[PDB]
């Protein structure tokens, strides 16, 4: 009833290494406290918190986006750049706090050069304009000589930043979206910034507005699904059940294949290979204001190794991917003015991206399943989730061939799990298994006890065939090789 | 490589019955000529050709869909009852030939009630009303003293029809179709139609018309699926080329898939339980003309079993399909006026419902895979699929737990191949394999050769492990006593 | 007759203006109703004055005298539909659908 089968020299497809992206939005503390901080005793003369700098460093982020979010509907980008003392204070509408500018495009842009992220951009559908829109590209992407490449060399990057992902708007379909847009205003607007974006740089990717509305997202795909690349796909989830909040990694499974089979059913899109971009998830359900300081526990952070194993498992179809948020907003991380806190959500990203390979080999996974009716986010909204697997898996090899890595999440809380492993012509060799678990299915971690949720390690013995014992509500990478 | 292990005692889910369906339209010869010839030496005393009624039940048609198809878009059921000779000759707009209205609904049901089949009938929506879908639903269920209902005993009737399934409209957004709606018009007309009729009678299942348009299923499925029972799909394929026919069992497989998603995006569908009827399906792509007499071969029987064993794995999803057609058009059986053909599409049926339980097991499959970018249908419309199997498999048991059916398609079209599969828990026993093949992909029956692709049968030795070789271009069905 | 405002005893009908046809060496032509006429009653009109067939109407039309098809070359899709003095009156959209509707099947019928 329980096993896993892996066959590594059976290679089924790349893992795409933007599965692994990250988000920042100017909302509360995410920027302003958060990565940003300047005359914080620990940050660096950029205002860069240096604590941060080194958590953000260790999980490799792909790419990161920037500015929103619902923020970036109300965001002049021109208002973020120059001279920071001459930069206007503006009103965010979207979470309603004065916004002084000082974090802008360079600095974000110097930020991702810092971590080692592909800057990804969201434009201002809301207030903006497409004028508005090309002149950020031009600042960003232009080497030729129009005024706004000549501005960014004037203030001090000669190089073009070649910044590769663009959202094309953000959540427009919702009410609480500053000029919000109807499907059809939407979907030409995608179509017209797409198409004009493109003619000033054709290497863009630009990512279009999805929702759970399935005309909204058959109108994006029937007018724009000839020049977009991905349409995007927001998905949070949590209640303070264990079993509800871990199934939903299923229930994100389904969603994902709906979405998919949309773009199946439109053939321009489905010609041209248009994909999803996740770019925004997380759990998120207890807080609800202008903050988003989101307790996580454990119970989140094995829906967040849940999640990535689904990912590179689905990378094909989903290759980008962006946890919402990186710092204190709905956050992986949590900042005090004299420290931080890395939350089991953060541990997820630590364990999985630290041990993974960048090829999805053939796994065979036999688990028990079970059946689940909850609730979901901070409206409760139920669901149901059918024969979802108490053990999942997935195996990758590294690109030389040389590590194979068996990620493996025990999603049962009561009982640890013995499981039978097979690796086809595995020698017999010492192997490092990385578990990451806690005391319990709520345990955090604290400024005063950072590790309580922590990974840990022990060598192994492993074969052709093998058993392992893996913890109860833990995700654990066996390191072979 | 390849392999099949199949687990009997692991029970996946049930088969719906209802997948083996069949498909009558009043269209070229499927009717008069076909299952009904008054006065031919083959019929009966009710005008049934006996062959054809001996071929039908040999299949055991768990549900039959009447009369259509295009023809029911301008068809007024009225017409059909009553003493025959006072029916109207009605000019028949969808297939252009002149209907007496000799067969109605009173000689279908019987029709039914003779092979064992439940009755389904689809509505006009093109040219009939609301009040006349309810008159034949009231002449058909009615237990009351409603007109209709009397009428229905008057013509020598008296216990009601009990039909279960009715077709709200068919291919209503097709421009071809009488009466065609836009989504918006037929989204409201179904709701409407299919809300009153269950006013009258709540028992029945409403079957409302899908397609390949997304934006139709949805407003469909948002203006109606509060009441609708199931959202119909057509599937037609095919050409010239072996591969390109028999892969496209894998694009059925995403189209339903897709249309599956659809039904999930909206809340009161889903909540609803909301399924698909594959209500007409088939190899076509060969005649287009007013009598569709589609020459079927062995590929297209081999395309017509590898629909059904995906059935057999898919019924919870799409728990009611129908062969499109039974006779003549587009027609698994062929007719003439001194005999009969069984086509190999026909076959595939004769295999598989005689073949088959009534609750799927565990299956898993290795099989090599192959892609492929080709025509289907009479107006050679490119489709590609990725990773089709070379072989495929579904294993089930009987209701009372006693026999195993291993159902396996080899779609492989030069070589045999030789499979090990393994039977958990199995004691070593005989057992009888049942094989659909010919000679060669476009072998056909003939009046002249009848029996060039037929069912063979042969005793085998199995264990918890064996191994069979499997023709390539072939259905088999292993049946195991446990 | 709600256009005119009459009593309409029907004493002259389709035989009586065929007849009238055939006496001054005429084409009918003959205007169908889509005010509060429907799809199948311009059908049955067709089939009355053109079918040689043995459907119902064609059979009527024997039944009443004539054996021999009329062989009514013209017919008029509709009366002024656009007018808000036309009983049944349409938009330009509804109109449009419905005579490219009632043409086409009535061509299917005799596409002559
Ligand atoms: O991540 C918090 C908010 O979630 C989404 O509703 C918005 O795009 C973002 O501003
Ligand atoms: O803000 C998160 C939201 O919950 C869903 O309704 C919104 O569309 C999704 O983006
Ligand atoms: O109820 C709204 C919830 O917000 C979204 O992320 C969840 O998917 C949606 O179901
Ligand atoms: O094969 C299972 C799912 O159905 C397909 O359409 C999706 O691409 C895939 O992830
Ligand atoms: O498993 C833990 C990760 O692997 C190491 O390289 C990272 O620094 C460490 O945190
Ligand atoms: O501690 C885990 C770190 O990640 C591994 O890859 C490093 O070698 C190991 O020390
Ligand atoms: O739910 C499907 C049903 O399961 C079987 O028991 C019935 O015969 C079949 O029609
Ligand atoms: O079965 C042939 C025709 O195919 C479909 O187009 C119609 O519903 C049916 O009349
Ligand atoms: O008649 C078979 C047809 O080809 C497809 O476009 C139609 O919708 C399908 O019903
Ligand atoms: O021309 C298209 C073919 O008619 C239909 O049945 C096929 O599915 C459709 O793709
Ligand atoms: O047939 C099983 C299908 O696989 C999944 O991708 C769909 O949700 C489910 O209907
Ligand atoms: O395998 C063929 C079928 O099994 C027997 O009952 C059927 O009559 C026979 O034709
Ligand atoms: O002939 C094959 C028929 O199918 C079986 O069930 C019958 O016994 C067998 O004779």
């Amino acid at each position: 009833s329980y096993g896993i089968v892996v066959d590594p020299k059976e290679v089924v497809k790349p893992i795409s290494r933007h599965i692994y992206g990250h988000f920042t939005e100017h909302l509360g503390r995410c920027i302003y406290g958060g990565i940003y901080e300047e005359g914080s005793p620990l940050s660096d003369e950029r205002g860069f918190r240096k604590d941060v700098l080194e958590a953000v460093k260790r999980i490799k982020v792909p790419n990161l986006r920037w500015p929103g979010g619902n923020f970036v509907s109300n965001y002049h980008w021109e208002d973020g750049i120059g001279p920071k003392d001459q930069r206007p204070v503006r009103f965010d509408l979207a979470w309603q706090q004065e916004e002084t500018n000082r974090f802008g495009t360079d600095e974000f842009i110097e930020y991702c050069r810092e971590i080692g992220a592909e800057p990804y951009i969201s434009i201002n559908m809301g207030t903006g304009t497409l004028d508005e829109a090309l002149h950020w590209l031009e600042y960003c992407n232009g080497k030729g000589n129009t005024y706004y490449a000549q501005l960014r060399r004037k203030y001090g990057h000669p190089e073009p930043y070649n910044v590769k992902f663009w959202g094309i708007g953000n959540e427009m379909y919702g009410e609480w979206q500053v000029g919000h847009m109807t499907a059809d205003e939407y979907a030409r607007a995608a179509k017209e910034y797409t198409k004009w974006m493109k003619v000033f740089d054709p290497t863009i990717k630009a990512i279009a507005v999805g929702c759970d509305d399935p005309i909204w997202n058959l109108r994006v795909l029937q007018e724009a699904g000839d020049v977009i690349d991905f349409i995007s796909y927001h998905f949070y989830t949590g209640s303070d059940d264990y079993y509800e909040t871990v199934s939903t990694v299923y229930l994100l499974k389904e969603r994902l294949i709906g979405v998919k089979k949309l773009i199946d059913m439109v053939d321009t899109a489905r010609k041209r290979g248009v994909k999803i971009a996740l770019d925004e998830w997380n759990v998120w359900y207890r807080v609800s204001d202008n903050k988003l300081e989101e307790p996580y526990d454990l119970k989140d952070g094995i829906f967040a190794c849940g999640v990535l194993v689904l990912l590179q498992k689905m990378s094909d179809i989903v290759p980008l991917a962006n946890l919402a948020q990186l710092v204190n907003a709905l956050g992986a991380i949590h900042t005090e003015k004299d420290g931080l806190i890395l939350t089991p959500v953060y541990k997820a990203f630590e364990l999985i991206v630290n041990h993974s390979g960048e090829k999805l080999v053939k796994t065979h996974v036999e688990s028990e399943t079970y059946n689940i009716e909850g609730v979901m986010f901070i409206n409760k909204m139920p669901f149901s989730v059918e024969n979802a697997p108490f053990l999942d898996a997935a195996a990758s090899i590294s690109e030389d061939g040389k590590k194979l890595f068996i990620a493996v999440v025990n999603y049962r809380k009561e009982d640890a799990l013995k499981v039978p492993i097979r690796v086809e012509g595995l020698g017999q060799k010492k192997a490092t298994v990385y578990t990451l678990t806690g005391p319990d299915v709520n345990a955090r971690n604290t400024m005063e006890n950072p590790n309580v949720v922590d990974i840990t390690s022990e060598t192994i013995t492993v074969d052709t065939e093998f058993e392992h014992t893996f913890k109860p509500f833990s995700c654990s990478v066996i390191e072979v090789e």
